């Protein structure tokens, strides 16, 4: 708690302007020191969901030789809306690191269901998060204040540290853990819009329909000093620009020169 909200900011506001709710954690891995706003708050994980279902694919691949270079082939059936990688591999099928890159990369939906396939569905992924550590996080499926597939800005934060930084994967599952992220191309208006072009960043988004719930979290990499780990969430009114401004303010609460 002392190194928690060291530097007031003015997350209320950004909140109110936008309309909805705004939950945001970030820590600095160096000092500890932490930004924190709902942050045990349960928000919608939306997409974000695929970016711990590609780790738990490495992690079972420490396990099972092989699963990575495994073919999968798809029908029709699984190509549902917004999955613009495996729709042009239908015919020829793609291997598990390919769906897991983009699920990460291209938040391509189609993969994601496919991966999740492979682990037993929500309650394997859920089981993953808890062998790391990660009592919050909660998928439910393959109402208001809905509960069902819901984590909190903390516990995805905390999560994303263990897995990009930590030791919750191999060395090898963790460096191609991070170099997914790195290569996403969903999160440019988001969290690194908030980063300067030279330091490094790898990021998960999530959109839930065009209405205002979305997110991203993200390892960053300032040159000089160590990595800062952190998670915006959001609820709609009843947003890309909001995501953004709030990684702005977290990364100022902390005392980062950007
Ligand atoms: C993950 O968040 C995915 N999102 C969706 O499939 C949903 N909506 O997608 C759009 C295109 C916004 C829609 O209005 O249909 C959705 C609605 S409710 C729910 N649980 N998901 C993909 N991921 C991203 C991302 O930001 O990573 C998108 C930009 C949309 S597709």
């Amino acid at each position: 708690h002392m190194l928690t909200n060291l530097v007031a900011e003015p997350f209320a506001k950004l909140e109110q302007d936008f309309g909805g709710s705004i939950g945001v954690y970030a820590m600095d891995t160096g000092s500890g020191a932490t930004v924190s706003y709902r942050a045990e708050e349960r928000f919608p994980l939306c997409s974000s969901f695929k970016g711990f279902l590609a780790a738990a694919v490495l992690a079972r691949s420490q396990q099972q030789a092989g699963l990575l270079d495994t073919p999968i082939r798809y029908g029709k059936n699984a190509l549902v809306p917004w999955s613009p990688i495996s729709e042009k591999y239908l015919t020829t099928g793609m291997t598990v690191a390919e769906l897991s890159a983009a699920a990460v990369q291209y938040s391509d939906n189609a993969a994601a269901n496919l991966l999740l396939k492979e682990l037993g569905g929500p309650a394997g992924l859920t089981a993953f998060m808890r062998s790391i550590g990660d009592t919050t996080f909660r998928l439910d499926r393959w109402i208001p204040g809905d509960a069902r597939d819901t984590s909190s800005p903390r516990a995805v934060t905390e999560s994303l540290q263990k897995l990009t930084l930590g030791s919750a994967l191999a060395a090898p599952q963790r460096q191609q853990f991070v170099d997914w992220l790195k290569g996403n191309t969903t999160g440019n208006h988001r969290i690194r819009a908030a980063v300067p072009a030279d330091w490094a960043v790898g990021d998960k988004t999530g959109t839930c329909g065009v209405y205002g719930t979305a997110n991203d979290y993200a390892v960053v990499w300032p040159t000089g000093r160590a990595p800062i780990v952190l998670a915006v969430y959001t609820r709609a009114p009843n947003s890309e620009a909001v995501i953004a401004a709030a990684a702005r303010l977290a990364l100022e609460g902390l005392g980062v020169n950007g």
